[PDB]
């Protein structure tokens, strides 16, 4: 007499045979669902999180937020990049930009609920919300907004972007650019420009706007082990921990965490809690940021998935999209976080995707290299498989 | 530098990427589709298979196999797998009217694009490399056999009590002092087949088994296919020839037991099993005349319906024709043993059969081990996603 766990549109996910549990979508699902004890008591996921009303103590069903054909194929493409690339874990997650309902949530490795016995322990565990990495340079799109909304900066003005150092320190970019637009600052990731941008604004300036999208603050789903990162309360900032900063540094956020980032900046400046259950909308969330403004940063964004951009292996045929890639040094080691993180369609944003590479070991360890491709596969087959009409015009 | 392998419609299943090689369904088409070793030569399934095609020209190559039946094939028999806390599965689903091999999965599977030390036994293509002895799934044919030589009339009451001959029980699951000869099938008696079986020379029952392709190579050049054990003896004492009809004294592949179906789907029609797309027209050759098949069929039916072993493979709007299984396993010292193998196999719809299917699950050890029990809803939730998913009319009719 167990409340059946079902997606968005009544497909089930969890549900009671004569009696035990069965989980129809197996691994796909598997960190978000949890599972039960012999004494169908939920220990792990939404069966833990939902028990006392999947016991009808509060019909008793619960239908979820998640499109299972979008977590399936966000879990295919996730699991078979972590594979391919020798990496530890893999971790995406697809949030509506409009009503903050988490679309697909999916980790590599997975395991099968319909018999964990074997299972290792830390391979149960979600890492969607319970792993904590430093978010390096899906943060510029913050830093550009932060300086544009402080006027310090205009819509087209030209940085010099030639090397320096704070007290030593050399802050260096990928590749070395005397100068870059604004644009151009996101198109390369271009840790200088950044840098210098928040060097002319005092600390408590990204630190505002890091927090108003999200970062530093619970997730609030519920959900066992979730987390809420570590975030700089730092009174004073050192000139290198400011710079820092601008590129990712000194903070450390979940993929969940950064999937509300993306979601925040898809609606163009609307904050809005994120779900696990379905939502009917409207969801009204908080105008934390200028629309006009996000709306240029957005734009702006569009390089990265375009050539020059480092994000290009993103690209997908007849949509814009707008996404910034990351690559983070793990705690330092030479191994390394992938990034990619992006809202689509750029022209009238309806998901945000993160995707994260835990220690890819395949010669290759670059955000635009080993997960920008896997946004690309998700994330193109999410806007066909919710009839997205395409978005690039033909030239 | 080498040629893209596809499923029958074009879609990416082993690509090569600058190089090395990805596979984008990973597990769910492992064991079929192989991999290839550090120098990109294939060592295992199609990759080994198709090498010298793949790597003059480098070309593509189409399976036979619709990713799309193919995934949710997998989907159910490893979910189920899992759920029964079996040794292992295996699914083959075959184009009746074409012998293409449209899905051919197994649990436990593994991931192709990271095959680090996963253990060997994990990486054969159990559908080739396993033989079961087949138990009721030879029923059909018994029944078949028995038609044609007029021993029994397609209404025929039978004596189903309890006997014993040579010292040997012979019994049903359940006791039933008669049956019809559809009876038979949808009760599963080993009574009733073992009395046609006895009044047959004992030629007459290998000879059935062997032109729905029991004990015959399969084919597909994949490396370990196997083609079972079979009898060759001169001489049958009474007791074999009755428990041959229930399926004791042969092993077949799962990969066997889906042409013997596929053979009872095209009604009489033998066709060579193929793992690449077909230019469609594959005529093959009669076996065994096309009423008598069609009345079998029909009896099959009753499995699937109230009374029937097999209900729990039944699939709402449409007829199914199945035959359920369990079988002892034999043990690594030569003799049965407390496991089991349980089976459904069938095709659908019983109206036109489009699609023969099978489902085998190596002992489930959840507490359940008939193959009604255990792989009946699996074989129904299989094709009823295959039907819906290959757009076939529903051909069941309101009552
Ligand atoms: C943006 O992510 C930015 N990343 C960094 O500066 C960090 N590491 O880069 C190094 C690497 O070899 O990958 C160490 C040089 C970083 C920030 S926080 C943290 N824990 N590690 C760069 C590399 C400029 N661009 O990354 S990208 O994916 O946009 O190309
Ligand atoms: C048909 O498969 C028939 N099965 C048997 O006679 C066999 N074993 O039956 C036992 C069991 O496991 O229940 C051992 C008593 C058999 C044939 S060959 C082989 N190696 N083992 C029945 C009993 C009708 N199966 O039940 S059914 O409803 O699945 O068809």
């Amino acid at each position: 007499s167990r409340g059946m766990i079902t997606d968005r549109s009544g497909r089930p996910l969890a549900v009671s045979v004569p009696s035990r549990r069965y989980y129809p979508s197996g691994e796909v699902t598997a960190h978000l669902i949890g599972f039960t004890n012999v004494d169908s008591q939920g220990i792990e996921g939404v069966e833990k999180s939902f028990d006392k009303w999947l016991t009808g103590q509060g019909a008793h069903n619960l239908a979820l937020s998640i499109d299972e054909r979008l977590q399936a194929l966000v879990y295919r493409e996730l699991n078979n990049a972590v594979a391919f690339n020798k990496a530890e874990s893999g971790s995406a997650v697809l949030v509506d930009v409009n009503t903050g309902e988490v679309l697909a949530m999916a980790n590599s490795p997975s395991y099968n609920p319909n018999n964990f016995a074997g299972t290792a322990k830390d391979t149960m565990r979600n890492r969607a919300i319970t792993d904590v990495f430093e978010p390096g340079s899906t943060v510029k799109p913050m830093v550009v907004m932060t300086a544009l909304q402080r006027g310090i900066v205009n819509e087209n003005t030209v940085l010099n972007t030639v090397p320096y150092r704070i007290n030593g320190h050399e802050i260096k970019d990928v590749a070395r650019y005397s100068e870059l637009t604004l644009t151009g600052v996101l198109q390369k990731s271009s840790n200088v420009g950044v840098s210098k941008l928040a060097l002319a604004m005092p600390s408590s300036a990204l630190v505002d706007t890091y927090s108003r999208f999200g970062l530093g603050k619970a997730t609030n789903l519920g959900l066992v082990g979730e987390r809420s990162g570590l975030y700089p309360q730092k009174q004073r900032w050192s000139d290198i921990e400011r710079a820092t900063f601008s590129f990712g540094y000194g903070l450390m956020v979940t993929p969940l965490q950064l999937a509300r980032v993306y979601a925040t900046i898809g609606s163009y400046g609307i904050y809005r809690p994120l779900s696990i259950t379905k939502v009917d909308p409207p969801v009204p969330g908080e105008r934390v940021f200028p629309e006009s403004l996000v709306r240029t940063v957005v734009h702006m964004m569009e390089s990265v998935a375009l050539p020059g951009g480092g994000g290009v292996k993103a690209a997908i045929k007849g949509y814009r999209i707008a996404i910034k890639t990351g690559t983070a040094k793990k705690v330092y080691i030479n191994k390394y976080i992938a990034y990619t993180a992006g809202v689509a369609p750029a022209s009238h944003p309806r998901f945000a995707l993160v995707v994260v590479i835990n220690d890819p070991q395949a010669g290759k360890y670059y955000g635009g290299a080993v997960s920008a491709p896997v946004f690309g596969a998700i994330m193109g087959g999410v806007l066909r498989t919710m009839n997205i009409e395409p978005d690039a015009l033909a030239t």
